[PDB]
This record gives structure tokens, C-alpha cells and sequence, in this order.
């Protein structure tokens, strides 16, 4: 049932300006016998971190000296745990990884303590320990042929990365699949590389991003405005059976609504649609 492992960090590296990819490496290369979608749970010790010793790369830098996010500090003098999504798939073997937005002090309440456990894992670098429990989860794909909608904004990556992977090459399934992912700016992208080469080695997949607030320096041509926006005009609003299909969203809450209201609207049941809210 619930096993403990204290897994060593391979990596903690940027993939957006406030998000890490956290991966570990479990002991003795044995693997976590999750499910895409699902869940391990973090500890952690008490502990006292500082943001100005966080390893964020330049061309992340940008908000952060915008903002003064490096002011931070956490200090936390009881044990803590917290669930993070698999990013990764089940065969991808030997690791998990974990995409950790830091949550910082809302602008408005600039002074209230910072978030406990991204901090701490935002402090981490390669060779320290990290001690997860599980496997967990709820967000499972269903069985079906349906075609599959996956919606995906800023932090909710983790699971969408997951089930697609876990369709895509341990299942091997022809069904018919979409990724829809809502970034700010072009900076804020990650696993391109990644969905590229799926989609262009599987013709039954096909992924695009919106920019909600594409920078000067970004020369984008692609699509603008806020995710399910872009879904709807470009594809769902077209679809011949919208109420067919099975959608899948991880994302900020209000993606999350302007969602569900779309897709409401075009008849889809809410046995077809499928979230995960991180709380
Ligand atoms: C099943 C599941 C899966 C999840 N998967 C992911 C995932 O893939 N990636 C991910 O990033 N997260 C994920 N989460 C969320 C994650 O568990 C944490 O909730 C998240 O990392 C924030 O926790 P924290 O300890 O850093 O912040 P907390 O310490 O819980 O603080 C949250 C926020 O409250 C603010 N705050 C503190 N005090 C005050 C105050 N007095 N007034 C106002 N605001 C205040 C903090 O600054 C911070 O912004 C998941 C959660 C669940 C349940
Ligand atoms: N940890 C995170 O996820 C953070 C995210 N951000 C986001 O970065 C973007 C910044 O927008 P820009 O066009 O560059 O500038 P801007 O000044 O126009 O940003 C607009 C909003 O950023 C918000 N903001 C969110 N987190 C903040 C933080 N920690 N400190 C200060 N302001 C914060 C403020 O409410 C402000 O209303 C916003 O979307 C903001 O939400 C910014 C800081 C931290
Ligand atoms: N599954 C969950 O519960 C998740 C929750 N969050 C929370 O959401 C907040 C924002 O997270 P970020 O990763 O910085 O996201 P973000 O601010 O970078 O937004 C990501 C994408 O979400 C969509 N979106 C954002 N605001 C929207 C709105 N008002 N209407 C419609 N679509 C909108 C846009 O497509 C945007 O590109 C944070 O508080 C974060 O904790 C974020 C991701 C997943
Ligand atoms: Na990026
Ligand atoms: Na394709």
C-alpha cells in the first residue's frame, strides 16, 4: 500500500519563470507503481530557506527582480507534506518528476508568509534528499474509445503531460487526442519538445498553445487570448459532437470555469468532463 521513499534530486531546473521541473530518482531504480494522473506527497523537515539562494537562470530573472520576489524568506518549524502530480508516465521508470509552481505572497498581501512547501522544494539541488509517500490518485483517464480533449493552463501541466504519455506509448491507443495549453508568454512554455515529437509521430495527436499575454520579444504569430478561447473558435465550435468527446483540464481556476461554462454550452455532460483542481 502507501510506501515511503527518500528519493535523491537529479535536477530542479526552470521550465517557466515560476515553475520548476522537480526530478528524483528513486532508490535502487525501482519505480512508483502509480497511474498517470495521479499523485506522490512531499515531506518535509523543518527548515529555514531563503529565495536569494534559489538557481534561477537568467532568462527567467525578469519577473522576479520586477517584483523583488528574492526579498522572500520561509521559515517553517513544523513538518509539512503536500501532493505534486506526476509529470512523468508510468514507464518512464526509475524517476518521478514534478512541476512546482513557487507560490509566492499574493501581490496585494505582499507581506504574509510564502508558500511553505514550494519554497522549500524550490530550495532544493541536485544531490539532496527528497522524501515522497504514495502512490495516490482520482484523475484517471476513462477506458473508452471517446476522443479525448486535454486542457491544460500554466501550472496544471504535470498531469497533462502524464496522460498523454500514458496514451500515447504504453497504451498505444488510436484514439483520437488533443492538447490545448494556455501559457502567458512565450517564455512561460515547457515540454515542447516533448509534445512536438508526439504529435508529429502519432497522427492521431495534435497540440497547440495561446499566449494570454505575449511579450514584445517574443514575435509571436500564434494564437492569442486565454485557452478556452482558443479551443472553442479553432475546434469545438466547428465539432460535430462536441458532447462526445471526454475533456480532461488542469488548470487556474478561472480556466477551469470559463471551461466548464463553454463546454455546458454546447451540450457536454459532466460525465465527460474530468479536473483536477489542486486546491
Ligand atoms: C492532488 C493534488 C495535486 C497537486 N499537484 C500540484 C502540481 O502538480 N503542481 C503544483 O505546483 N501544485 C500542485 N498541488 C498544490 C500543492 O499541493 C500545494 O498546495 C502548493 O504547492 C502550495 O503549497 P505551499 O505549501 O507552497 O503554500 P501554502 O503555504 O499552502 O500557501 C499557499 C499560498 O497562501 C499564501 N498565504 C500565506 N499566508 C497567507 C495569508 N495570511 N493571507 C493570504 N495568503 C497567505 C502563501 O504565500 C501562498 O501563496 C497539488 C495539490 C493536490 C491536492
Ligand atoms: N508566483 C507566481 O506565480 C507569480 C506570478 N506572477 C504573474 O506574473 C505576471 C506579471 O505581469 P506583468 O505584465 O509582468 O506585470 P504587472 O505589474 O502588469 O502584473 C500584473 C499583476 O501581477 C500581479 N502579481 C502576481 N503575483 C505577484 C507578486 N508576487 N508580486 C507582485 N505582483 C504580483 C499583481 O497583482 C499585478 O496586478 C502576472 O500574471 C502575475 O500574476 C508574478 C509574480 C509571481
Ligand atoms: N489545477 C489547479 O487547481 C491549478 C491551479 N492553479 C492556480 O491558478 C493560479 C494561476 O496559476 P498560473 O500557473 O500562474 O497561471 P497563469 O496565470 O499563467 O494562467 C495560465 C493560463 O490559464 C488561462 N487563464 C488564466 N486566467 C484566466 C481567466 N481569468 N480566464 C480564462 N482563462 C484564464 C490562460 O490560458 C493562461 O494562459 C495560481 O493561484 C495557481 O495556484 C494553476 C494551475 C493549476
Ligand atoms: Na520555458
Ligand atoms: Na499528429
Amino acid at each position: 500500500m502507501v510506501k515511503k521513499w527518500e528519493c535523491t534530486v537529479i535536477s530542479n531546473d526552470n521550465k517557466a519563470t515560476f515553475i520548476k521541473e522537480l526530478k528524483l530518482a528513486i532508490p535502487d531504480g525501482e519505480s512508483v507503481p502509480f497511474r498517470a494522473g495521479g499523485y506522490i506527497q512531499i515531506e518535509a523537515p523543518a527548515h529555514h530557506v531563503k529565495y536569494a539562494d534559489f538557481d534561477v537562470p537568467e532568462k527567467y530573472r525578469g519577473d522576479w527582480d520586477k517584483f523583488n520576489l528574492f526579498r522572500y524568506e520561509s521559515k517553517v518549524d513544523e513538518p509539512i507534506i503536500r501532493a505534486y502530480s506526476m509529470a512523468n508516465y508510468p514507464e518512464e521508470f526509475g524517476i518521478i518528476m514534478l512541476n512546482v509552481r513557487i507560490a509566492t505572497p499574493p501581490p496585494n498581501n505582499p507581506n504574509v508568509p510564502p508558500g511553505q512547501m514550494s519554497s522549500y522544494i524550490w530550495s532544493l539541488k541536485a544531490g539532496d534528499k527528497c522524501t515522497i509517500s504514495g502512490p495516490f490518485g482520482e484523475f484517471f483517464a476513462k477506458d473508452t474509445d471517446a476522443e479525448m480533449v486535454f486542457i491544460g493552463g500554466g501550472a496544471g501541466m504535470a498531469p497533462m503531460r502524464s496522460h498523454i504519455f500514458d496514451q500515447l506509448k504504453r497504451l498505444k491507443s488510436k484514439r483520437k487526442m488533443s492538447y490545448w495549453y494556455g501559457a502567458r508568454s512565450k517564455r512561460e512554455m515547457f515540454y515542447v519538445e516533448d509534445f512536438d515529437g508526439l504529435a508529429a509521430e502519432n497522427d492521431n495527436f495534435v497540440w497547440h498553445c495561446a499566449l494570454s499575454d505575449p511579450q514584445p520579444e517574443d514575435n509571436w504569430t500564434g494564437y492569442t487570448g486565454f485557452i478556452h478561447n482558443v479551443l472553442y473558435e479553432n475546434y469545438l465550435k466547428d465539432h460535430e459532437a462536441p458532447e462526445d468527446c471526454e475533456y480532461y483540464m488542469c488548470g487556474p481556476p478561472m480556466m477551469n470555469a470559463a471551461v466548464i461554462n463553454m463546454l455546458k454550452n454546447l451540450g457536454v455532460e459532466e460525465e465527460n468532463i474530468l479536473l483536477d483542481d489542486f486546491g
